[PDB]
């Protein structure tokens, strides 16, 4: 698990995200779609987005960014007692959306990059560590539900 000190750092970092959840959520998704265009194909609602300019200008992309990060914030604030919040996300991402676990690895890396991009020099070595642990716990707990389903 994460230690208390570690959960505290994660939640301190999450405070930075909450000041602009849509902005953060949009940049996360844009970072994902542009570094991994296969990921765009999982979204019929974003597949028409031919350019980064188009992605940037999509209010519906922002809205979904808000949905994504609100759900993750929910989970993070549970400090690993997150099974009730996590299991249904796991299940819809395997069964409905068909999201391989590697794509969750991609979006985890995108979150780390965006935190550095938006908080250069304000997201220290300790904070990166604690947030990376939190994101690995999230991803590992979803992996566990995927295995149960035999997904991927
Ligand atoms: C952080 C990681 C992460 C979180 C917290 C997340 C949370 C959500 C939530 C909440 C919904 C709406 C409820 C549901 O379960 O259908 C949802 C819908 C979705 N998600 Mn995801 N999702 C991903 C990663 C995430 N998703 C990744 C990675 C992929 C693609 C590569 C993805 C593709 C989807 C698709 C597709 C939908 C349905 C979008 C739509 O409304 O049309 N996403």
């Amino acid at each position: 698990g994460l230690s208390d000190g570690e959960w505290q750092q994660v939640l301190n970092v999450w405070g930075k995200v909450e000041a602009d959840i849509a902005g953060h959520g949009q940049e996360v998704l844009i970072r994902l779609f542009t570094g991994h265009p296969e990921t765009l194909e999982k979204f019929d609602k974003f597949k028409h987005l031919k350019t980064e300019a188009e992605m940037k200008a999509s209010e519906d992309l922002k809205k979904h960014g808000t949905v994504v990060l609100t759900a993750l914030g929910g989970i993070l604030k549970k400090k690993g007692h997150h099974e009730a919040e996590l299991k249904p996300l796991a299940q819809s991402h395997a069964t409905k959306h068909k999201i391989p676990i590697k794509y969750l690895e991609f979006i985890s890396d995108a979150i780390i990059h965006v935190l550095h991009s938006k908080h250069p020099g304000d997201f220290g070595a300790d904070a990166q560590g604690a947030m990376t642990k939190a994101l690995e716990l999230f991803r590992n707990d979803i992996a566990a539900k995927y295995k149960e389903l035999g997904f991927q």
